[PDB]
């Protein structure tokens, strides 16, 4: 069960990194570079930054022990975006679309 579920999760991660979703996934590929982006309050507002390269590193290194731990990280990434940004900002629109992809496929988890 655990192995299977984590495979399911790595498939989701591979999809989120895929070219078919790149038009809205790209802001989430790497850690937010607060300084480069001029976002000098980012650290002060976001206490636990998260991005898809960090999730991929944690998957490769077998840090996730179960699907719930992986999902909590992916959702944290979206929540940080909803935290920091006005809800009408383009990056929030892209986060919502990528979360739709994630939640619909995560729902299709093998459950035993
Ligand atoms: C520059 C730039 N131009 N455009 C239209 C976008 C979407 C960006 C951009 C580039 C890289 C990362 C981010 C980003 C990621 C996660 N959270 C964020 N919060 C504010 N920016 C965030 C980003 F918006």
């Amino acid at each position: 069960k655990v192995s299977e579920q984590l495979k399911c999760c790595s498939g989701i991660l591979k999809e989120m990194f895929a070219k078919k979703h790149a038009a809205y996934a790209w802001p989430f590929y790497k850690p937010v570079d607060v300084e480069a982006l001029g976002l000098h309050d980012y650290c002060d507002i976001i206490k636990h930054p998260m991005d898809m390269s960090t999730i991929k590193s944690k998957l490769e290194a077998r840090e996730y022990r179960d699907a719930q731990e992986f999902g909590a990280d992916v959702r944290l990434m979206f929540s940080n975006c909803y935290k920091y940004n006005p809800p009408d900002h383009e990056v929030v629109a892209m986060a919502r679309k990528l979360q739709d992809v994630f939640e619909m496929r995560f729902a299709k988890m093998p459950d035993e």
